[PDB]
């Protein structure tokens, strides 16, 4: 799986880097059918988006998630991708 991660307005840290890696290396279902992962970091005042777009063969997954923190909301968007992940399956 190929992951790219880009900051928008924002440095993305080592360790949310870290934690965001391995969280994808944990999704599914169908995990081992996607070839590119494209996650975006930024935030708005206080919102803390991340956005994330994802390749599968002859689809393409799109979701976003925000919260007050972005560790936070990693984690909320790895649950939207798996519930997209998981309609893909059922499709």
């Amino acid at each position: 799986m190929h992951i790219q991660m880009t900051g928008q307005g924002v440095d993305i840290s080592p360790a949310l880097r870290e934690l965001t890696e391995k969280k994808l290396h944990r999704i599914q279902p169908c995990r081992d059918e996607i070839s590119n992962i494209h996650i975006i970091f930024h935030i708005n005042k206080l919102k803390k988006i991340v956005d994330a777009n994802v390749k599968l063969p002859g689809s393409t997954i799109n979701a976003q998630a925000e919260s007050d923190d972005m560790y936070k909301t990693v984690d909320l968007l790895m649950h939207k991708l798996e519930t997209q992940l998981s309609k893909y399956k059922a499709k």
